């Protein structure tokens, strides 16, 4: 196996792939945006905390700030090109507001067609390196029935998952249980 | 769409899953132990952070406070029974250090058979909830040559995906590129 010494970012920071990227929606007045965040993570069940990490470089950065209140949606591996989109242009010079989206109960725009989002009110953000890590508490839940299995889980291979550098994929349908 | 308002902890919290689940190793002067955990997220590229969450009620949180070190591995699916033992017994009920292993460069133990996996100094510690984040740094990085791309990027469907309450899958081997 080989080996060797940090000597600053990575070649590549991808080891740790593939992930589910959640699409972050976020408000504020008029303006929505939407931005896709593979650096995802829950945090806690009891109470219910959901984090994300997002670059002070991103627009959705400060919107999330100003808001204090976001979504996190979970898509279908159908919606790959769009969720591409959406993190390959910035809000700076598009209105990714545009792409189809309901408001959800406490008002943060939720990206169509996922087949579960989470409404979440921002708690707190810390910053690590180049990244904040922005961490909300569930306050409402989405699901569309007929795409998840009992337990409130994507079914089989219906999950988008991102490589890295634009690569995406889906999980393969057989699951196990030792 | 269904929805509900949160009114506490999640039926089940797994609308997000699923993840690659990240061994983290620690060892405490002769004692090793290893963990599987699927709340890991990168945190910053520059410099390269990643993070994992784990309960006080681990046997692994009060080691990690200790060695203030620790590694994180990367296992292919044919490990899936190995990982899966790994999170279903405790370090204070069973010796776990047994499991095949390697010391790494800083000295935190790598359980062996990975595609990849990081050597990590603790940077700092955030409680959310019930879940503490270990944000550690990556100090050296090692990788099983061939089976990671040109961008280092783990192959598709070698990976280890876990959905929740004991099972797994892997990722399909077709990707996509947007
Ligand atoms: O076998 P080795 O030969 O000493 O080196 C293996 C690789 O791991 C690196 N390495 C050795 N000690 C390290 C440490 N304490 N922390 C991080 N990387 C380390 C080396 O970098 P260096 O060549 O920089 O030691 C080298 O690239
Ligand atoms: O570089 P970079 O600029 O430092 O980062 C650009 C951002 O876009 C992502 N990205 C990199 N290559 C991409 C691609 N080909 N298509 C869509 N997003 C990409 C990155 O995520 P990843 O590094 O996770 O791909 C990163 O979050
Ligand atoms: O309306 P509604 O539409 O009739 O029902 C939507 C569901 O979402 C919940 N909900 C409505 N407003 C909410 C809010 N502000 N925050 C979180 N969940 C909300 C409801 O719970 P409640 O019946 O508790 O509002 C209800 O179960
Ligand atoms: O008590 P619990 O608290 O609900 O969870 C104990 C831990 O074990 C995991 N877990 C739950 N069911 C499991 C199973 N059947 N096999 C392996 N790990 C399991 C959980 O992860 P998940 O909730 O992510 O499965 C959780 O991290
Ligand atoms: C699949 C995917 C996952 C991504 N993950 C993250 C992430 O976790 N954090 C981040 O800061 N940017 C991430 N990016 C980059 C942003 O999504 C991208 O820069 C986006 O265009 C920012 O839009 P904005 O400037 O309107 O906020 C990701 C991009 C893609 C395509
Ligand atoms: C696939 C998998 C992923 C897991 N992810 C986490 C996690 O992110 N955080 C956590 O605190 N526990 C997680 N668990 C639970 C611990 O791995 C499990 O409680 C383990 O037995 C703790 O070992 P220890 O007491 O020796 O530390 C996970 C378990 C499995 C099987």
């Amino acid at each position: 196996m080989r080996s060797y010494r940090a000597q600053g970012p990575l070649p590549g920071f991808y080891h740790y792939y593939p992930g589910v990227p959640a699409v972050v929606g976020v408000r504020v007045e008029e303006r929505v945006n939407f931005c896709p965040a593979v650096w995802n993570t829950g945090l806690s069940a009891d109470p219910p905390l959901f984090g994300v990490s997002i670059s002070p470089k991103r627009f959705t950065h400060g919107l999330l700030l100003k808001a204090r209140r976001f979504s996190a949606s979970f898509h279908p591996f159908g919606q790959k090109d769009l969720v591409h989109w959406l993190g390959s242009h910035s809000g700076r010079e598009v209105d990714k507001g545009q792409a189809p989206h309901f408001l959800g109960h406490t008002g943060v725009p939720i990206l169509e067609g996922a087949y579960a989002a989470y409404e979440l009110e921002l708690l707190e953000v810390h910053t690590f390196g180049d990244h904040d890590l922005f961490v909300g508490r569930v306050v409402a839940v989405w699901e569309e029935e007929g795409l998840l299995d009992e337990k409130g889980r994507p079914k089989p291979g219906l999950a988008l998952l991102y490589y890295g550098k634009g690569l995406y994929g889906r999980p393969a349908e057989e699951t196990f249980a030792p």
